[PDB]
């Protein structure tokens, strides 16, 4: 089998992407944030504290003839941005782009933190990291991909995120029309439960490529590109007036600037992030200070190849017995 679903930016900045997901019988379609940096499929629901729901579409398990309470199971998750959610668990039928999994753990939120409430466009998350990170207790549950894998034509999914435009998540096949040139594959460590890999270096604008190993994670659920302070300083040094602002929480730059591109290495291959992808607009409405899309990972404890980086590429998440990651230009 295969599946193919369009993923759509939630706003004009590509802060995140939502993909429609069918849950239950009859189908209830919720727009979920597909997150290769976590491993829980959780939704706003009829069980979510009412004051914490503001415009989201909810899953109502009592209206699904295929929903079953997973007795005794609870979940609780905290994300890198400080947001969190928790609740109980149902199993139900879940379909993405025509690919159906029966018996998928659907984690129903009883509580969500303010940032989730405040974002009316995201109805929950669909985790695509390794199932070892799944938070369901006392019986850990599998991700949608893990459950689907054996049925797929090939044990892969691909992320093709758009810049200020829709893109695609495919399951079970590689669309050879969706990228240019060849796909370069690189090794993955699953030791921390992430799609963790080592970039071979970087360049800033038209500058020379610096060969240096940068360990990080391919994380569709993180907006920005978080890299070592040395790398980030080298980038922003090429933008007149750019500075790190502790009050704002990162590098800012004059909105009048033209940003240079940023290149990262994948083996001997190179992925170029155009400068415009690195512009996240005014820090506050009407400001002429703009927020940068490349930020320091210092104090995160890990480098993160988030959407800023991934959307410059066609990315293969290869879930074969020994997982790997592939990157192509597009």
């Amino acid at each position: 089998s295969t599946g193919s679903a369009t993923t759509t930016p939630i706003d004009s900045l590509d802060d995140a992407y939502i993909t429609p997901v069918q849950i239950g019988t009859p189908a209830q379609t919720l727009n979920l944030d597909f997150d290769t940096g976590s491993s829980d499929l959780w939704v706003f629901s009829s069980e979510t504290t009412a004051s914490e729901v503001d415009g989201q579409t909810i899953y109502t398990p009592s209206k699904s003839t295929t929903a079953k309470l997973l007795s005794g199971a609870t979940w609780s998750i905290s994300y890198g941005d400080g947001s969190s959610s928790s609740g109980d668990v149902y199993t139900d039928t879940v379909s993405v782009g025509g690919l159906t999994v029966t018996g998928q753990a659907v984690e129903s939120a009883k509580k969500v933190s303010s940032s989730f409430t405040e974002d009316s466009t995201i109805d929950g998350l669909l985790g695509l990291a390794f199932s070892t990170l799944n938070t369901v207790s006392p019986t850990q549950q599998k991700t949608f991909f893990d459950n689907a894998k054996a049925s797929l034509d090939s044990p892969v999914f691909t992320a093709d995120l758009g810049y200020h435009a829709p893109g695609t998540y495919n399951f079970g096949f590689i669309d050879t029309t969706a990228y240019t040139g060849s796909i370069t594959y690189t090794a993955v460590s699953t030791k921390q439960g992430f799609w963790e890999w080592t970039s071979t270096g970087y360049a800033v604008g038209s500058g020379t490529f610096k060969s240096t190993s940068i360990d990080g994670i391919a994380d569709t659920g993180t907006t920005l590109l978080y890299l070592p302070a040395t790398v980030v300083s080298a980038y922003w040094a090429q933008v007149s007036g750019a500075k790190s602002s502790s009050s704002v929480g990162g590098y800012v730059f004059p909105c009048s600037a033209t940003l240079p591109s940023f290149t990262f290495g994948v083996g001997s291959a190179r992925i170029v992030i155009p400068g415009d992808y690195i512009d996240f607009g005014p820090i506050s409405t009407g400001s002429s200070s703009c927020f940068g899309g490349i930020q320091s990972s210092a104090g995160i404890g890990i480098n993160i190849f988030g959407d800023v980086a991934l959307k410059a590429a066609f990315v293969v998440f290869n879930g074969a017995t020994t997982p790997t990651l592939g990157f192509a230009s597009k």
